[PDB]
């Protein structure tokens, strides 16, 4: 029943459990599915003591239950108690993946070819996300699940949002956007975490990481993060500085003049086509940044690009939840996971 410490209680359908990983409010195991006669992954999530944790759980369930794409992880089943009072944990059943891009980059240097097809799969998945008017907001190697060189799946839609390009600059300390190393400069400079451009920047960082087996911008904190970006891209132009909305223009104007390090000096063994696409993805100005359809049509991905085999969402996605108390989110999580319960009507 239990996996060395915490109880699982996923049976009688899910047996022969083995521990995978853990976090602040969750634990992941592999389990044998006695129905589909295959091994699956089960995410035990206990978020109900904290509002933000509830937001992330609900966010990922609503989005993954609506999405159906080869490069996006799905939700196969959800195990949860029959009453709200009894519900303390939520078990999310997903397809079992061998590993993730983070683990792979620790043991292997990827060939140009593999990188290429990994990049294509990420962008193929992203095209579906963006066509649904959705932003992942946390794209990074550990959120890129793998089985083979031909089987990649984007996971963890906890930070996902519907794209609202014309919305309030919220506040710097109000929301957690990307993982720092993959965080777009617009998020750090003028709190803009509701445009498609932020995801293309993350992908750019992932591409640079596949090319050298190390993160391109490993900042200690967000100012160090901007210093790292500036160290390669160079000191921003007057036009690029006009996009900075905040005090924010100050510390950048305080820094010495940094020249643009050429991509080929940073990555001498990389294909010039990959470095040309990397350049378009890692543009400091979000308005000048390459869009997902343009990245796919780039010459670097010409051997895989096929718009007739790249599915898009049937309709844009719609849900706000961030201002709701943890008790209402628990109620919404109960409603969303009701499909997987016995006796479910309508
Ligand atoms: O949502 C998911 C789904 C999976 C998942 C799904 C299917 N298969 C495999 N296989 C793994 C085999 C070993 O290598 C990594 C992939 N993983 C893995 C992680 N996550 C997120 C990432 O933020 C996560 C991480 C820790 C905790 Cl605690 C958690 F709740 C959620």
């Amino acid at each position: 029943e239990m996996v060395r410490g915490q109880v699982f209680d996923v049976g009688p359908r899910y047996t022969n459990l083995s521990y995978i990983g853990e976090g602040a409010y969750g634990m992941v195991c592999s389990a044998y599915d006695n129905v589909n006669k295959v091994r699956v992954a089960i995410k035990k999530i206990s978020p109900f003591e904290h509002q933000t944790y509830c937001q992330r759980t609900l966010r990922e369930i609503k989005i993954l239950l609506r999405f159906r794409h080869e490069n996006i992880i799905g939700i196969n089943d959800i195990i949860r108690a029959p009453t709200i009072e009894q519900m303390k944990d939520v078990y999310i059943v997903q397809d079992l993946m061998e590993t993730d891009l983070y683990k792979l980059l620790k043991t292997q240097h990827l060939s140009n070819d593999h990188i290429c097809y990994f990049l294509y799969q990420i962008l193929r998945g992203l095209k579906y996300i963006h066509s649904a008017n959705v932003l992942h907001r946390d794209l990074k190697p550990s959120n890129l699940l793998l089985n083979t060189t031909c089987d990649l799946k984007i996971c963890d839609f906890g930070l996902a949002r519907v794209a609202d390009p014309d919305h309030d600059h919220t506040g710097f300390l109000t929301e957690y956007v990307a993982t720092r190393w993959y965080r777009a400069p617009e998020i750090m400079l003028n709190s803009k975490g509701y445009t498609k451009s932020i995801d293309i920047w993350s992908v750019g960082c992932i591409l640079a990481e596949m090319l050298s087996n190390r993160p391109i911008f490993p900042g200690k904190h967000y100012l160090d993060q901007l210093n790292h970006i500036l160290g390669i891209l160079g000191s921003p132009s007057q036009e690029d500085l006009n996009c900075i909305i905040n005090k924010a223009r100050n510390y950048l104007l305080s820094l010495p003049h940094k020249n643009k390090v050429p991509w080929n000096r940073l990555f001498p063994n990389a294909d010039s086509k990959a470095l040309d696409l990397l350049d378009k993805m890692l543009t400091f100005n979000p308005h000048k940044r390459i869009e997902v359809e343009q990245a796919l049509a780039h010459p670097y991905l010409e051997q895989y690009y096929d718009p007739s085999d790249e599915p898009i969402a049937e309709a844009p996605f719609k849900f706000e939840l961030d201002d709701l108390p943890k008790e209402k989110l628990k109620e919404l999580i109960f409603e969303e996971t009701a499909r997987f319960q016995p006796g479910y009507r309508s």
